[PDB]
């Protein structure tokens, strides 16, 4: 193409799958990321990831 729209696109039913499946995985990476430590540590690379 080269008409320069910002991330390909043109079409704006393009939005539908670009805003749900991050969004989709974000509720299950939000599951996890809930379920975790949350406390400032110490040196580097935290192991508990519950």
């Amino acid at each position: 193409e080269g008409t320069g729209a910002a991330l390909g696109v043109e079409e704006p039913l393009l939005f539908l799958p670009l805003i749900l499946i991050p969004s989709v995985f974000f509720i299950l990476f939000l599951g996890f990321s809930n379920k975790q430590p949350k406390d400032d540590f110490f040196g580097a690379k935290d192991d508990r990831r519950n």
